[PDB]
């Protein structure tokens, strides 16, 4: 028989701690917070890093593992597969005709990008993203196009953007190099501007208040088709602030 | 003895906390959605539960059918059964005007959901939240007909006399045309005028869950005094 | 002995659990919306409460007026009162052009809400949630006018000089046109140039609540140095 007083005092501390964990979750997997923005706001001193969150609440078994930037409050959700190998992915029955073709939708062994990490169910994560968009004022994502004999953005020969690749946003919105300036991506470095027989890369960013457009789920290069034209991707996380 | 009052309180506090972390789906402790109940209690089975998708005060919680195989929350119409009779006499046998039951017929009404004496405005907020917490929705509706084509016309072999449906965000769902705004038909017993009762069963299923539930129906083959219809309106189910 | 200790701790735990299930709407224990407060505590009085519709951490709670007769949550502009003076001088008698106070006039600014020293980005997220939990929203604005038509022009009897409103959604709200996007007026003392102050009181009410609150105003009948105006901006109210 357990000593009664110590048992009661132990239950009391445990009940008190259970209530505290409801009020102030620590962002562990058993005890996930709502967003990184909430963690930051409520815990000024906590360090940037990995935390679990459950923005759609209810049952917490669908919580997602994310990086919180505690300087900015950003919640960053990683694609399930950050890295797409660098190789030839497509040969057209017509080398000379350069046209946009979707990696995920039309290329042998292509896939549309998924988010959350290898354990997750995408339908659950889609619900989580919906709540994250609701709890943020903007979102941003970066993607790197790795290139060998493949223009990504600016064509050095012509000086124009007509061979630039297309991105597919999350709600059937294309994001482009040109056009309406609220649907256009920006480019920080562009090492793909000519065919050199060597590898370069172009780094592309989209930031918007219309967070329904992110993340990116597909990429359509144009300057592809000939058999020595190779590319690959590093897909960054979609970050909500 | 006498102070196991304390053990009772401790057990009750512990249970109140558990009901918060993981609601049982009772009226007192409603869960958020059937999806959450299935997720948190994998051994629980299909049937009626109380949910509160919009949280806050729990007094506007709604009683639903949870399909615990799929995770669907199924929200019933307040009046599933609509009487079978002549609802409409036109100045005509121009039996080829769509006329809304709810917006236009005498004693017609647009369909409400939630059951009990739910307040429809509370329930609209709940449906708003169920849409956020699901990826698709579907709904079935039965058209009972007496001398009234529903979908296919045996005479002409075509759909030009098909009824149309109104969705929740005012979208019109039709027999033909764009694949996205199109309803399907499982059984079609309304194809000719025979003096007897028949029925036609219709489904719509979509990822644009704003379009559901159905709030109105506009038959076309109505107007003469010998033409009668009714409905069974199924639940709107969110997955 | 020290059952004083134990029963005091049991009470405190029972209370903290209560505060989570039924927040009181204080700054430390904010409720979700006024609607929820009314629903759960029908005896509570209209007044100032703190709410946190977006939940998570509660430090971004906003202070609101709850109308406990209606269930309305009213969120006040940070600066309800905009001074009455000449704000804009054109190269004019043209005319007769809409000029946005916020986007275009010197010293003009778009309207922020939440007050205290809230962060507009935080309040915008709260309004997103307020909109999800409400069926309807309204707001009233007063245009104080000296030699400036706001709505009806008495020399013409037309609304062609009526000011424009900018809603939160972008979305212009206008005197005329499609009826879902028009404002109404309950007072119009601006119909002629008298050299004295008058005012026009405008209201917009909609189920499409992402159009509210109003964030900017474009008068048309401005541009000369003798033309002056100011605003009293009402709360945006949600139900
Ligand atoms: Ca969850
Ligand atoms: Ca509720
Ligand atoms: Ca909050
Ligand atoms: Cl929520």
């Amino acid at each position: 028989v357990r000593d009664r007083d110590l048992e009661v005092d132990t239950t009391l501390k445990s009940l008190s701690q259970q209530i505290e964990n409801i009020r102030s979750p620590e962002g562990s997997r058993k005890n996930p917070a709502r967003t990184c923005r909430d963690l930051k706001m409520c815990h000024s001193d906590w360090k940037s890093g990995e935390y679990w969150i459950d923005p759609n609440q209810g049952c917490n078994l669908d919580a997602i593992k994310v990086f919180c930037n505690m300087e900015t409050g950003e919640t960053c959700v990683y694609p399930t597969q950050p890295s797409v190998a660098q190789k030839n992915w497509y040969i057209s029955k017509n080398p000379k005709d350069k046209r946009h073709v979707w990696f995920g939708e039309s290329m042998t062994d292509g896939f549309q990008f998924e988010y959350g990490g290898q354990g997750s169910d995408p339908a659950d994560v889609a619900i989580q993203l919906t709540f994250l968009r609701l709890m943020s004022t903007e979102a941003s994502q970066q993607i790197t196009y790795h290139c060998k004999n493949s223009v990504a953005y600016m064509d050095q020969q012509t000086g124009n953007l007509k061979k630039a690749l297309l991105l597919q946003g999350s709600n059937e919105i294309e994001i482009r190099a040109e056009g309406n300036s609220r649907f256009t991506y920006s480019v920080t470095v562009d090492g793909c501007t000519s065919h050199t027989g060597a590898w370069g890369k172009t780094v592309i960013e989209y930031k918007t208040t219309k967070s329904s457009r992110l993340p990116i789920i597909d990429v359509a290069p144009l300057d592809v088709g000939a058999p020595d034209q190779e590319f690959g991707f590093d897909v960054g996380p979609v970050c909500f602030l």
